[PDB]
């Protein structure tokens, strides 16, 4: 295998991390290969949930714990950490509010979040590495709780960092929340993609194509599929009760990816820096909640 960057795997893991029995799990975690039923069942549907009034308050519940646990990471993120401590410490705040970390074993995935450094696009898996100053870090937190899963993701900057890594980050940002500021009834999925590409390219970056903002709720991903570049042919119309994510990953050279041997780490196959910013979103009649919104705190954390 060729790296495309510096970054390394940071081997030996520890070994999967046990959740007590008394918590809650979903249909995959008990599946030899980590394989969901209910999603399978589902494949190849391009039909959207209208989530119950129940299935709402399930959604913002787990949402907000999901919340509380990135901000656990966030407070975290220094010099040195390393991202298996980071995943440790997730884990633990997981099950603290009784919640199973919806990561674990999703496809036989080996933590309980992702932890995308620099090159990595997504899907980083937490390891020994120590994080370094300079480095941007993506913490993906996925909970599930009482049948619901609640899915957001930050990057954030490990002490001080270039300009580059400033721009990329707050660019990143600025896609999400311009494509969020569009969301409300009778909108395509296929416009937020536009949205977002339009503001990437302003600014000198691109728009990662192989992963997508997805439907979430009683399955960790599920219809509708929503692109994050522009023109694409996504399928469906926003409606009050749709909950889905929008989580752009944005590069400071191409577009294009490639995946470690390990399966599962995207990263730029030129080597070059990638950003992402993910929120769970349930479209309201004015437009949208954002149910993994910080209640406390006006801006991400990178913007502290
Ligand atoms: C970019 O990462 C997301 C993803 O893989 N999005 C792809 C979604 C997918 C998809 C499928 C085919 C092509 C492109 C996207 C889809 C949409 C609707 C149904 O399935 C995940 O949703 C991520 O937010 C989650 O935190 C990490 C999850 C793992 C446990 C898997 C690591
Ligand atoms: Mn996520
Ligand atoms: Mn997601
Ligand atoms: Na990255």
């Amino acid at each position: 295998y060729r790296y495309t960057g510096k970054l390394r795997p940071h081997y030996p893991l520890m070994p999967t991390r046990p959740v007590p029995s008394y918590i809650q799990r979903p249909d995959y975690a008990d599946h030899p290969l980590g394989m969901s039923e209910s999603e399978q069942a589902l494949k190849g549907t391009s039909q959207i949930k209208l989530l119950s009034s129940e299935d709402i308050e399930g959604m913002r519940l787990v949402c907000r714990l999901a919340r509380e646990v990135l901000d656990v990471a966030a407070g975290m993120i220094k010099p040195g950490v390393t991202t298996e401590e980071i995943d440790h410490a997730v884990h633990l705040a997981c099950i603290a509010r009784n919640c199973y970390p919806s990561p674990l074993n999703y496809y036989n995935f080996p933590k309980s979040c992702c932890t995308s450094v620099n090159e990595v696009i997504c899907h980083g898996i937490p390891d020994r590495r120590p994080l370094q100053e300079g480095d941007i870090v993506n913490v993906d937190i996925t909970l599930y709780r009482n049948g619901y899963h609640g899915d957001l993701n930050e990057t954030f900057f490990v002490g001080e960092v270039d300009d580059g890594a400033r721009k990329l980050v707050q660019t990143t940002y600025e896609c999400l929340m311009q494509a969020i500021d569009a969301v409300k009834p009778g909108v395509r999925y296929r416009e937020l993609g536009n949205i977002i590409q339009k503001h990437a390219q302003a600014n000198g970056f691109s728009v990662v194509r192989s992963y997508c903002g997805h439907g979430i709720h009683k399955l960790f991903h599920t219809a509708p599929n929503v692109p994050h570049y522009a023109k694409n042919k996504a399928v469906g119309v926003m409606k009050s009760g749709h909950v889905f994510t929008i989580e752009p990953m944005i590069c400071e050279g191409g577009w294009q990816d490639e995946t470690w041997p390990d399966g599962w780490t995207a990263v730029t196959r030129d080597g070059k820096r990638s950003a992402q910013f993910e929120h769970t979103l349930l479209v309201t009649d004015t437009g949208c909640e954002i149910l993994t919104r910080r209640l406390d705190s006006a801006r991400p954390h990178f913007m502290s």
